[PDB]
């Protein structure tokens, strides 16, 4: 028992981490088969990032003013090109550890695994959701851009972020990996913000069975509700609408424990009303929201990688 | 800016999972050079659990008792011994993917990255504290046995923990690389109780100045607090005594901040009698104890946002 944010097992992602060196500019790229991607924003001086015009930037740049490095080990660069706002570096040398991947573009409230990256170094992996904003609340520091996210699938990596820049509010934005940005935000150093968030409710309701799952039941009640009236409460409190979707995706989880989707909702307007009268969910005394029914099902359940 | 439970990548760890089997059981080892470590328990069944004899239970094993699995490839097994609770197996071949490592044995308080394991395929990574009363609030199910803890601190992996079950209040419990129990705990389901378990000071200090650095200073107060005092009352909400090491330690944190380390102890002193009054510290409503000063200075800007 015990339930943890968990990542997932970094190393396939680990073998594909590069050093990218434009100028005097070095961050991270991901090196799949023959093609490194990261960030446009590499060939941008500080000038240039207040208004960029890419094209014309990299008009100027030859295949050698891109300096790759996987670990020790120099890449040569033979094609540049950018996807959206993702360069794209053709290499002679095809990646040996390039593992079965996909690039998807997800959705609000999913999660993922950041394998947060320096100077093409590996150094630490966590867990993020995408907000319903559109930000993640990651932890990045100069020198990350080009840090990806993903999920495991079997032996499937699915890419679904790449890291381009902080926000005023210390949140963190970027794009898959074709380049299109995860919301309403631009790579141009201007005065930019996050929207105001909301609580993602279908990950909040997937805890709650995972707290029920390791014993903790204290906030259980006799109620139910309807979906229309529990939508209501969602609103005044700044929480996602919950919808017919979600209810039937949480059916495995009403149906292990014997709390049906609806009398969990009761259960969570009664703590959005009330709150938690000094007592702690799963050690939090705040609703968590970054996990997924299927992260819940694959942590309570141990699937491997 | 931001703030996580961040673990270390787990490739390096990733590479060394096998499977082991002796009779029914299957469990998780750790394969390092031609050495294949895995909790001693791995020889005993259901009947032997409660009073096994390690020593008469394994002299009965040939090498060829020891399954050995490594994804697709059955490792021979060409020699074994016990070293406290753990078994080592030598193995015909030495691991091709074995990092730079060393086994650390660590205090209460220190955090660590563990990868939970099933049939010697990863599951996931999380950082775990050794609790004050040697055990570990982890995330594992039946099949985790052998799943290993590890820092990799400077491209070398530090091995500092290995499973070997769950307490009866859902905590779990290991030892050492070279098989000693973190704890008073033994390997064998006989009633054994963890202590009362409390909070790791230093590390709640640590995390204060985290916050402070990434750029909130509501907590803080004009006041200050000795030593003494700060421990008189931080015992009386189960806290573990701060020592002059802990406070030398914070001392780096202290520098960049600008606030002494009995000043940020006043501070917590203010927010045990007072709560939080419906705010947040770094994205938390409860007082975390399960960052290290290290692991502040690892994750933190060196440069606070003042
Ligand atoms: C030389 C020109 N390049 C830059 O200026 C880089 C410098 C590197 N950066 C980091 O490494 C970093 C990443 N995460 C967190 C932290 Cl604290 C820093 C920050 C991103 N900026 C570009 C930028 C900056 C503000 C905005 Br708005 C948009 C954009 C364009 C997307
Ligand atoms: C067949 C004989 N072996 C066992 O019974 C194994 C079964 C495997 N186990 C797990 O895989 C597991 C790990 N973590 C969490 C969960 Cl929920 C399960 C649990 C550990 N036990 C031994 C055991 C059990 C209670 C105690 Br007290 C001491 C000991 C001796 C160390
Ligand atoms: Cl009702």
């Amino acid at each position: 028992s015990g339930f943890r944010k968990m990542a997932f097992p970094s190393g396939k992602v680990e073998g594909c981490m590069v050093q990218v060196t434009c100028g005097t500019t070095t961050l991270n790229g991901l090196w799949l088969d023959d093609v490194v991607y990261c960030p446009r924003h590499v060939i941008c001086t500080s000038e240039d990032m207040l208004n960029p015009n890419y094209e014309d930037l990299l008009i100027r740049k030859s295949n050698h003013n891109f300096l790759v490095q996987a670990g020790n080990v120099q890449l040569r660069v033979i094609g540049h090109s950018m996807q959206n706002c993702v360069l794209k570096l053709k290499v002679d040398t095809a990646n040996p550890k390039t593992p079965k991947y996909k690039f998807v573009r997800i959705q609000p409230g999913q999660t993922f695994s950041v394998l947060a990256c320096y100077n093409g170094s590996p150094s630490g992996v966590y867990q993020c959701a995408m907000r319903p904003n559109f930000t993640i609340k990651g932890s990045f520091l100069n020198g990350s851009c080009g840090s990806v996210g993903f999920n495991i699938d079997y032996d499937c990596v699915s890419f679904c972020y790449m890291h381009h820049m902080e926000l005023p509010t210390g949140v963190h934005a970027g794009t898959d990996l074709e380049g299109n940005f995860y919301g309403p935000f631009v790579d141009r150093q201007t005065a930019q913000a996050a929207g105001t968030d909301t609580t993602i409710t279908v990950n909040v309701l997937a805890w709650l069975y995972a707290a029920v799952i390791n014993g903790d039941r204290w906030f259980l009640n006799r109620f139910t509700t309807t979906l229309n009236d529990f939508n209501l409460v969602a609103m005044k409190y700044n929480y996602e609408p919950l919808t017919q979707d979600h209810v039937d995706i949480l059916g495995p989880l009403s149906a292990q424990t014997g709390i049906a989707v609806l009398d969990m909702c009761a259960s969570l307007k009664e703590l959005l009303q009330n709150g938690m009268n000094g007592r702690t969910i799963l050690g939090s005394a705040l609703l968590e929201d970054e996990f997924t029914p299927f992260d819940v099902v694959r942590q309570c359940s141990g699937v491997t990688f």
